[PDB]
C-alpha cells in the first residue's frame, strides 16, 4: 503493498481517532486539485487502499484530514481540517504514511517515507 | 488580532524569514489573497489585519516552509504547511517546524 | 535566563496556574530543588534563576500537568511532564499539553 | 500479548528511529525508581517484549527514552533524554504504547491506552 497510508491518533482520550474522513488530492496539469482518493480511518486509526503502486504516480497530492467533523461527531475545534502538501515519487517509487496527532486546538503531523 | 509564530524544532530557534500568506474564503468558495509577511528575528509576523477587516470567515494561513529548510540546505517533505479555521476569543497561530514533521496550536485569547 | 511557557491544546490557551519545579543535578547524581513557580495568566513562568546562578550543569524542568488536568475536570495519562537537558545561546521552554499527549520545545537564543 | 510498547519516529529523517536506548523503571514502596525494563527500537523503531502482563502490576513507570545518545551517535541535541512518567494498571491491566516524536530540539510523546 500500500503506497499511501494515513494513521490518526486522538491526544485527549489516548487511542486511535476513528472514522476520521480523509480526501486525497493530486494538482493537475492545469494546476488545480484534482480528487485522487478518499476513505475514513479504521477502529485502530488507519486508513489502508486509498491507492495503488501504478496509480500513484509523481505529482503533487494533498491529503485533507476532516478533523472539524471528526471533533464535532464527537466538541468545536480550531481547524477545519489538517491539510498535509508534498511531492511525492519524484524520486522514484516511495511509500508514505501521513501520520496525525490531533487535539482540539492543535494537531501535528508526520511523514515516514520508505523505498521499498 | 492575528499573529504568526514560527519554531524550528532542529535548531531549537525561531523560524525567521519565512513567508506567510494569509488567504479568506470567498462565497465562490475560492481563497482570496487576505494578507502576507515574513517572519522576523524573533519567527514573529504581527501586523497581517486589523480588527476591523478580520470578519468572521474562513481562513487560510499557508507558512512556505519548504523554502524555509531549502534556504538551511535540508531536504524537507511538506510544500508548505496549512492552517485552516474559522474566526467566529486575539488569535495567535503558532507552528513547530522539522524537516518530516509539524506540529500547529491555535491560542484563542 | 530561563523561562517556561505552557500551552493547553485542548482549550487552546495559556496553561494557567501550573506549578513547575526545576531541579539541578548535585554531584550526588540527586536532584537538588533550584527554582519553582506556577504558571502566570500568560501561561508563563519567568524570574526562575538569575544568570549569576544558572551556571553550566544538567537542569530538570518537571510540570505538573496532572495537576492542571485534575482542577479541570480531566482525567490525564501522565504524572507530570520532565524536560531535562545541559546548560552549557536564554532558554525558553515550551510544553503543549494534552490529556494523553504533549510536546516540548526549547527555544535557545 | 505484549502490555507495554514503545514506538520511536525521527521528523527530521521521516523515518523510524532505529536503536534508541529505552530503560523502564517503577517507583518502589520507598519512593525511589527501581529499574524494571530495558530494550532498544527496532529498524522499525518499536520496542516490544519490555515485560509480561503478569508482571506489569500497578504502579509509577518511568519510561526513558535516550534521545541524547541516539542524536549524537548520529548530532548535538537539546534534551538529555525524554522521560514518560504515568501510573499505570490501577484500573486493572491495561495496554499502553508510548509513541515520540523526535526532533533535536524538541520532542512530543503520546500514549495510547487500551483493554484487551
Amino acid at each position: 503493498k500500500c503506497p499511501l497510508m494515513v494513521k490518526v491518533l486522538d491526544a485527549v482520550r489516548g487511542s486511535p481517532a476513528i472514522n476520521v474522513a480523509v480526501h486525497v488530492f493530486r494538482k493537475a496539469a492545469d494546476d488545480t486539485w484534482e480528487p485522487f482518493a478518499s476513505g475514513k480511518t479504521s477502529e485502530s486509526g488507519e486508513l489502508h487502499g486509498l491507492t495503488t503502486e501504478e496509480e500513484f504516480v509523481e505529482g503533487i497530492y494533498k491529503v485533507e484530514i476532516d478533523t472539524k467533523s471528526y471533533w464535532k461527531a464527537l466538541i468545536s475545534p480550531f481547524h477545519e481540517h489538517a491539510e498535509v502538501v508534498f511531492t511525492a515519487n519524484d524520486s522514484g517509487p516511495r511509500h508514505y504514511t501521513i501520520a496525525a496527532l490531533l487535539s482540539p486546538y492543535s494537531y501535528s503531523t508526520t511523514a515516514v517515507v520508505t523505498n521499498p
